[PDB]
């Protein structure tokens, strides 16, 4: 019968704390606080939030797209996932001074930083084979050979690449950690949109830990979410007020449906979310 | 539920590691207890978080920061000030066990001094003339605070993968982010690895002071220092000393005074700073790993 304190309670309490204690400014207008941390257990559960329906197909296709090393919004949009599309549009690139760049070209965003770190970005169709540091593979290789290493870090915040990117990274850095055959990951997110992005961000890095745990032969342990600037847009306060009234249902489980040897070999069909019973969708105006 | 404040957050982390920390070995052989992921918020508002449950080497904190600020990677330059904490990490015998034999005694690699004033430059040696090369992240932080304080990208890096091959001891501190609201400056430090007994009380005072410095140059008031840890470990040989420390009751934090209006970060001198109403318990000797 009795269940552990649901992990969603940490998110909802970060909401209620920003609503109660945050200070107001602009950017549509925000309530904001600086410095938060929550710990989401990954052991026999998957922290896909239940107090609204989170866009799981979005989370999954987006990560498969990072791992592929794509920086082309259209490669994701073609999977039915539109979330990067406004950032690669003609006007949006133009208004950043990227007028010679083709539609969709996001510059050196996550997929590039993860697979080609430090290489010279040209364009999104370019071939980067064996340029840059493949941080993701190095991470996997170190977990498999020295799991006690205290420098297992993948870096997305690259100061040289900021002026080339269609969006500055929300996510600065990941650190991985292994104890007793369990893999944890802590994400430093320098800026979080709490209503609209964070529930998605939480599912993303939890899924990346599951995938890494899978290919390194380990068990998923915790996902530690650390925020810098944590903000709620004002147009989200009322919907969040309603979200807070709802009771979390038990987290679902994530099944991986076959043995996968390499990280580039995961496909969308290898994943099954099971027993996901969310409260109804909440639309937050982006 | 009311969170622990002040020094008590530090004693509680120690206590959680002693109890819940699992046994591991590190790259020095010494044995550690470790946990992963921790966070504390140290107010800087009309107090300064120099630990009182043991005496912290304040002149060491101050002098080390002044050394980072001037761009230095040479342990010898801090040593000559009477502060020996980086000595061991630049010794022939420590350097030798990292294929770093062409590097002169005391050349620490592209550590914090290089990273803050010359980021993304090409390191060589500790004597080399780096004027005009790399990004001066520290000056950038300051100027951004004066011009666009609401900016949520005020981040200073010490962790550069491209430079990892060139380093003896790779940064314990990966990044700082800075944050301004209602004319208050906060700083959050992401510490990928924290030696809880020896270094972390030094790290706390250190980044506190940096925040106080950048506040003063910008005419802002100090907000909070948020300390976030990745791997947080206690050396086995630190347990007995820490057990002694944990039975002592904390006394109020002291106050930090800046004794004159300084213009630029580089112009701060040791004598500009006064610590007032520091009443710590006795020193507790702990062995450096
Ligand atoms: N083991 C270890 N090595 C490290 C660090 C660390 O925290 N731990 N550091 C992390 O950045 C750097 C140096 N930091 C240090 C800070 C303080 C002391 C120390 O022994 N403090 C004494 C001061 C006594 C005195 O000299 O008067 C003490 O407080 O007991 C050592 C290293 C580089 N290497
Ligand atoms: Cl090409
Ligand atoms: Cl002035």
């Amino acid at each position: 019968e009795p269940r552990p304190p649901h992990g969603e309670l940490q998110y909802l309490g970060q909401i209620q704390h920003i609503l109660r204690c945050g200070v107001r400014k602009d950017d549509t207008g925000t309530l904001s606080v600086f410095g938060m941390q929550a710990r989401y257990s990954l052991r026999d559960e998957f922290p896909l939030l239940t107090t609204k329906r989170v866009f799981w197909k979005g989370v999954l296709e987006e990560l498969l797209w990072f791992i592929k090393g794509s920086t082309n919004a259209k490669e994701l949009s073609s999977k039915g996932v539109k979330i990067w599309d406004a950032n690669g549009s003609r006007d949006f690139l133009d208004s950043l001074g990227f007028s010679t760049r083709e539609e969709g070209d996001l510059g050196p965003v996550y997929g590039f930083q993860w697979r080609h770190f430090g290489a010279e970005y040209r364009d999104m169709e370019s071939d980067y084979s064996g340029q840059g540091v493949d941080q993701l593979q190095r991470v996997i290789d170190t977990i498999k050979t020295n799991p006690d290493d205290c420098r297992i870090i993948m870096c997305a915040w690259n100061p040289r690449d900021l002026p080339l990117m269609a969006l500055p990274p929300c996510h600065a850095l990941c650190q991985f950690y292994v104890v007793n055959s369990e893999l944890s990951c802590q994400l430093y997110q320098r800026s979080g949109d709490m209503g609209l992005g964070v529930p998605f961000n939480i599912a993303s890095y939890a899924l990346l830990t599951y995938m890494i745990a899978h290919i390194t032969g380990l068990k998923p342990g915790d996902f530690i979410h650390t925020l810098g600037d944590a903000h709620i847009y004002l147009n989200h306060i009322e919907p969040l007020k309603i979200q807070l009234q709802r009771e979390p249902r038990p987290f679902p489980k994530l099944r991986i449906l076959r043995k996968v040897e390499k990280i580039d070999d995961f496909k969308a069909e290898d994943f099954q979310i099971e027993g996901y019973n969310p409260h109804p969708t909440i639309k937050m105006e982006m």
